[PDB]
């Protein structure tokens, strides 16, 4: 509006800043009004893009760098003067793609917490610990305790040798060189796994059970960070901050994270905002306007930092922050943080080695989308864990024209009992988002749908005999993805696919699909999204059309209570040779009455038909003549039945013509129809409106006679007709 709206989480001091705005106002006369909405993090790609976002956006930098790729945020231009007043590694951590984001605000960082009754002179180094330990186990004391189930708390110790997940040497990351499987990391994680071995820790150890200890006054130490410190205080603790200790002569890492302001690229006062970033907040009295109502903590700049200092505790977090390294931006980071976390609780349980933990990790990190689904997979699968695979050897992304870069096939013995046949599995690899680098599919992140959200399922009744799965399948998953990608369909359970062709390229009468959840598999959380598995269900082309006719969902349970015809689980019987309907004929009328309880899901028919016709002009006629083939005369009841008594509209197209019939309800908008004058044309298109009682007569008249068959009535006609319209006379 010409004036800055900042959003900010709820925990901070928004009165100073309001304060602020306060001061921004007598100097410069522009009002600044500070919201602390919920889920602003969320909201902000949400509401940016309209333009009813902030002028100016607080958080810590993690976020800003999903924002950087997306568009969101201006480029920040200061001066030297002012990069000189904070600190070099706080700009480091607002660099995107070599650019500067944001004005560093306040850094927060782990650090260790002692109590300064058990332990006057805190360990300098890991090494010692061990003995002290011992030596506070001798008083029924602990030394140590902190989580172990979060590798944020541990990654310190497995970076203090050189570990590390992505090196930046220009302010950009190089996502390739990952460090989870270097001496370093691999000597902290012996370090811990020895630790724990040799009971000075335990692997179940969490954030409630430390906590409680330490305020308890039960052990000794503790690794947290600011936040953390409000519940000791009240615990009256004599407590002191300080240096975490050292492993092999280098400093401990703790993952530093600074509270940052970026301004919105959509903002028009991005001016206004870097004046206001620059000489009114970034001052001595913004930061202690904001410092006295809620702490920052550690603040990013120099001078400010010297006066805070003084707490010993600043001076701590501060040291840790240097000594440690800046979070990454890149969203990959997601992927990171579930392998890390996965092999330090395998590798502290005594599931995995170190070695195997970390190199297990390092190439998880790689194509995590891919190991995720695989997880699902071993968990109904223990019994293979490696199965028949077709992979796509020139692959998606380097132009290849199979977008599955693999496809798993299974063989599931079924269960007789639940009368379940014996079958192949088929799952497939590429819709979701395997590799969440861009590749083939844009980084979403950890909520919404990884890649199109979803994978592939086939399930292939087994022949007898049969040593191995047919393949075929594979390509047929692959026709269908084409389609996903190209068609841009979307595709839900209960959605219906009309293929035309034999499903395997046989003689069967199984030439559709429909898609339903699959019965067995749960959905999965991959770093880069949630994926759900569809299942894809052969059906016969007369089950499409009541799927069409009716809903996908109601066709789908039919199938279901005939095994057959796929059973709880829906397996595909390539070899069947009846219909759902020639085997039980009474299914027919369970598919009627939910057309008539539900409604019918077909729009409109492109069918052999006409109408009598003849720069444009909107014609109307009082009197209307239709004709019919047997094919599209047989959807006359739907078209009334189905739609008009539900108050929607349907529409003939004229296969060999321009002609066009809609069948309009009352309540239908944008017709030209009226009731005054229901039968009106534009050009060759008509629409004729249909009381809801003259409907009902209809139906009752509409009911084998010979063709051609003639209905009349006081001002319009039918006839239903066969080889007139295919061939005429003239």
């Amino acid at each position: 509006e010409g004036k800055l709206v900042i959003w900010i989480n709820g925990d901070k001091g928004y009165n100073g800043l309001a304060e602020v705005g306060k001061k921004f106002e007598k100097d410069t006369g522009i009002k600044v009004t500070v919201e602390h909405p919920d889920k602003l993090e969320e909201k902000f790609p949400q509401v940016a893009a309209t333009g009813d976002g902030p002028d100016i956006i607080f958080w810590a930098h993690d976020r800003f760098g999903g924002y950087a790729q997306s568009g969101l945020l201006a480029e920040i231009t200061p001066d030297k003067a002012f990069q000189d007043k904070l600190y070099p590694f706080t700009w480091d951590a607002v660099r995107y793609n070599g650019k500067l984001i944001a004005y560093p605000i306040a850094v927060e960082a782990l650090s260790l917490i002692y109590n300064k009754d058990l332990l006057p002179n805190p360990p300098k180094t890991w090494e010692e610990i061990p003995a002290l330990d011992k030596e506070l186990k001798a008083k029924g004391k602990s030394a140590l305790m902190f989580n172990l189930q979060e590798p944020y708390f541990t990654w310190p110790l497995i970076a203090a040798d050189g570990g590390y997940a992505f090196k930046y040497e220009n302010g950009k990351y190089d996502i390739k060189d990952v460090g989870v499987d270097n001496a370093g990391a691999k000597a902290g994680l012996t370090f811990l796994v020895d630790l724990i071995k040799n009971k000075h820790m335990n692997a179940d150890t969490d954030y409630s059970i430390a906590e409680a200890a330490f305020n308890k006054g039960e052990t000794a130490m503790t690794i947290n960070g600011p936040w953390a410190w409000s519940n000791i205080d009240t615990s009256k603790v004599n407590y002191g901050v300080t240096v975490l200790p050292t492993f092999k002569g280098q400093p401990s890492k703790p993952f530093v994270g600074v509270l940052s302001a970026g301004i919105n690229a959509a903002s028009p006062n991005k001016e206004l905002a870097k004046e206001f970033l620059e000489n009114y907040l970034l001052t001595d009295e913004g930061l202690e306007a904001v410092n006295k109502d809620k702490p920052l903590g550690a603040v990013a700049l120099k001078s400010y930092e010297e006066e805070l200092a003084k707490d010993p505790r600043i001076a701590a977090t501060m040291e840790n922050a240097q000594k440690g390294e800046i979070m990454p931006n890149i969203p990959q980071m997601s992927a990171f943080w579930y392998a890390v976390r996965t092999a330090v609780i395998n590798a502290a349980s005594g599931r995995q080695t170190v070695d195997a933990a970390l190199a297990a990790a390092q190439t998880n990190a790689a194509a995590p989308g891919l190991h995720a689904i695989y997880g699902e997979c071993r968990r109904l699968y223990p019994d293979q864990p490696n199965p028949l695979q077709v992979t796509a050897i020139v692959k998606y992304w380097l132009g290849g024209p199979d977008p599955l870069d693999y496809v798993s096939m299974y063989r599931n013995v079924g269960s007789p009992s639940a009368n379940i046949p014996e079958h192949w599995h088929y799952i497939s690899f590429g819709l979701s988002d395997l590799y969440g680098d861009n590749r083939v599919h844009e980084f979403t992140g950890t909520d919404g749908p990884s890649g199109f959200g979803f994978e592939l399922t086939f399930r292939l009744k087994r022949e007898t005999g049969e040593s191995a799965p047919p393949t075929w399948p594979a390509e047929l998953m692959q026709g269908l993805a084409r389609y996903v990608f190209q068609s841009e369909n979307t595709f839900c359970s209960g959605d219906h696919v009309s293929w035309h062709s034999p499903l395997d390229n046989s003689e069967s009468r199984i030439q559709h699909m429909l898609l339903t959840e699959d019965p067995q598999m749960q959905p999965v959380q991959t770093p880069f999204g949630v994926v759900t598995f569809l299942q894809i269900v052969g059906v016969c082309t007369e089950e499409l059309h009541s799927a069409q006719q009716w809903n996908g969902q109601g066709i789908l349970e039919l199938l279901r209570t005939v095994p057959i015809a796929g059973g709880p689980w829906l397996i595909t019987d390539m070899r069947r040779g009846e219909t759902i309907f020639e085997i039980d004929p009474h299914l027919q009328e369970r598919v009627d009455k939910g057309i008539e309880t539900d409604g019918s899901n077909l729009s409109g028919v492109s069918a052999k038909c006409a109408w009598d016709d003849l720069p444009i002009r909107t014609r109307q006629l009082e009197s209307v003549h239709l004709k019919f083939n047997q094919e599209s005369g047989a959807l006359i009841p739907l078209c009334l039945r189905g739609r008009l008594l539900h108050g929607r509209h349907f529409t003939y197209k004229s296969i060999t013509g321009d002609m066009a019939i809609t069948f309009v309800s009352t309540g239908v908008e944008g017709a030209f129809a009226t009731e005054e004058h229901p039968y009106a044309a534009h050009g060759p298109w008509l629409q004729i409106l249909l009381t809801e009682e003259f409907v009902e007569k209809m139906l009752e008249d509409l009911e084998e006679f010979k063709l051609p068959k003639e209905y009349s009535w006081p001002e319009k006609k039918l006839k239903v007709s066969i080889l007139p319209d295919v061939v005429f006379d003239s």
